[PDB]
């Protein structure tokens, strides 16, 4: 079987709960600061029946419980420190992204897994890619419905609301570009297959509802191979009374059509007009990350994805940080 | 009544004429150059039941028929050397976006509008504003729909098609960014009443259908005052069949609500929820531009604004040709 272990209660450890089979059992968790507020997990670890020990300190749960698969989703800016971690123990690792929150630790991350790849599988927690639309646009996409792509739009739109303090420093936070903007990112490269020449990024932190230094607007924009243009455009600003908490739009413009994914829906217009798309089954990331653990399948969502995307925002961030232009490629 | 001679048909000739009354008459029309096709124009008054006198070159249209109004519309390299000309001689302009294809004729027209502006008014073809849906979206920010606006995010995607040669080149067509774009850097202007600080933008002619040097695709990101930021979508792969030529789409994103047009219609979020907004009664330019020669109000598309437009497009196209961030 394969015994599981948990850190932090700050990110989408739904990802994993909901993605446990028989073969699983979680058999620890902890928080990644003794401060960290573990309600979340707690409350939703209850409600399935499962009972495991809780540490107060987690690197020795590392030592105690000796997991096969650690989840991981602390205080941002800790979340890659843990992943080092985990990586030279060899354990598996399912990760909040950013996977780190300064280039630093990042080329560490890197460094150090490039060494022991052949022992250790990990990757971030990029979700959304596993929704029917996502996954009917990438169907799409693959099968030559908008022939060669050309263009590229992302939309992210969250609530914000009450979050924990972390989110108000920029050295604990990583940055809005990092945190919402990443999951379009690895949209873009996922969908295009298509490597990024640079950046070119803006962000706000006006109008912030006491957020600190968190950000409640940004723009990128990004130059991939073969003068393909992509836009991101980021806000915390979907109003409270909006009916859901995101709305995720992504517009894929090629030679032979466009495809668009709003709403949770995807359209198409080609040659024979513009119609609404029926949808695929959905995907989960877990099961997914397990399949690779087991050697029954490859994880779409791959360790490589998961720096590249990561460093992209780092990027997006400094472009954004110093009004520069930020060169990816090459470097 | 009001004499108006056309220049061009290279255009939106149709703006003007589906915005005459009984006191306007189309009295001359010419070509702007030697060879260009007048078919558009000439199907269009038949169609409507007027008769005026074609001449071989403008220059003598405007010397024997003393237009009160000049409607340009021609090869777009053109359009702001006929423009100079016509304010020189204190005719009022109704002319084609973008008004100058160089920085050079835009300064030319901001020296000589300067002279003659108590005397003369143009403006440029900037239409789509009068669409009841772009009306509806600029009362609602207008009036506090949205709070204060933080983020803005444009749409503008044309069937290509067949067009004429002048398309094939820069030097004529002026590129993608000042011919497309530039409706949706109107409507960030419009919407916002804010100051364009910097542009930083990119754009392609990969797979252009033999268009030459045309540019199929074109992003542009604009920095605005107070930290307010605007993208600008811009293709020219709207697909042969579909269903409209156009998929105009404006979102503007404030501290207490979104507004967004989308296929013609306008949606609120806010504190209370999402919905479907009413429209208001369309408007339509030429009608706009009547009202202001006639003193019976003011033309909302103004002759600054359209300099200010030009100015902006022409720069995100240097941004755009160069690679670099460009100050405004």
């Amino acid at each position: 079987s394969l015994k599981i272990c948990v850190i932090g209660s700050s990110g989408h450890f739904r990802y994993a709960l909901e993605g446990l089979d028989e073969e699983c059992s979680i058999t620890g968790i902890a928080p990644g600061v003794p401060e960290e507020d573990l309600s979340k997990l707690e409350k939703a670890i209850s409600e399935m029946n499962i009972k495991p020990k809780k540490y107060n300190n987690w690197w020795e749960m590392l030592e105690k419980e000796k997991p096969d698969i650690l989840v991981i989703n602390t205080v941002f800016s800790l979340n890659g420190k843990i992943l080092l971690e985990a990586l030279e123990r060899k354990i598996h690792a399912f990760v909040e992204k950013p996977i780190a929150t300064t280039f630093e630790d990042l080329e560490k991350i890197r460094s150090v897994y490039q060494k022991v790849r052949n022992e250790v599988f990990f990757t971030a927690m990029f979700g959304i890619r596993y929704r029917p639309h996502f996954l009917t646009a990438k169907k799409l996409v693959s099968e030559g419905a908008v022939g060669e792509i050309r263009l590229v739009n992302t939309q992210k739109s969250y609530k914000l609301g009450q979050r924990p303090d972390f989110y108000k420093k920029r050295e604990t936070y990583g940055g809005t570009i990092p945190w919402v903007g990443i999951h379009a990112i690895d949209w873009i490269h996922w969908i295009t297959g298509k490597k990024f020449l640079s950046v070119y990024a803006t962000h706000s932190r006006l109008h912030n509802s006491g957020h600190g230094e968190l950000e409640t607007t940004a723009l990128c924009h990004f130059t991939l191979e073969n003068e393909v243009f992509a836009s991101l455009s980021i806000d915390y600003l979907r109003p409270q009374g909006a009916p859901t908490h995101d709305d995720d739009r992504m517009r894929i413009v090629g030679t032979r059509g466009i495809v668009e994914v709003i709403n949770e829906r995807v359209f198409l217009t080609d040659e024979k007009g513009h119609r609404e798309v029926p949808l695929v089954e959905k995907g989960q990331i877990f099961e997914d990350f397990l399949r690779e653990i087991r050697g029954q399948g490859k994880c779409m969502v791959t360790p490589e994805d998961s720096i590249l995307t990561t460093e992209i925002a780092l990027k997006a961030r400094l472009s954004a940080d110093t009004g520069q232009i930020v060169l990816i490629e090459g470097h």
